[PDB]
């Protein structure tokens, strides 16, 4: 995965919503790895986390219509990596 691409394009489109891997919206409903094991539909893992980025949910806007596909995993494999070995 272009983890490159995947950082900025967090920081450009979901920073003030998530900044720090949290949640402005809705608080309990962070990007930490037990919280999407949780809250996330699917549970922690890369094709849990493309869906909800492409299709949306509730106060979760969707993006498969501001983000091209390679724009899209990028940033979903971002998030499962900073999830997983917890670098928020
Ligand atoms: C940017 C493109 C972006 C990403 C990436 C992203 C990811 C993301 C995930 C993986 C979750 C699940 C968290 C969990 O614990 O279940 C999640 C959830 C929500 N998001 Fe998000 N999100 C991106 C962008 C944005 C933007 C710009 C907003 C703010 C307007 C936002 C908000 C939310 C909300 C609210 C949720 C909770 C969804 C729900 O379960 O109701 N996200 N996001």
């Amino acid at each position: 995965a272009d983890l490159a691409l995947g950082k900025q394009t967090f920081e450009a489109n979901c920073a003030a919503c998530h900044a720090g891997g949290n949640n402005s919206v809705i608080p309990d409903h962070t990007l930490r790895k037990a919280a999407m094991e949780q809250f996330l539909q699917g549970g922690f893992n890369l094709e849990a986390i493309t869906y909800q980025v492409e299709n949306g949910k509730g106060a979760m806007p969707a993006w498969s219509g501001t983000l091209d596909d390679d724009e899209i995993a990028a940033v979903a494999a971002y998030v499962y990596d900073q999830a997983s070995g917890d670098k928020w």
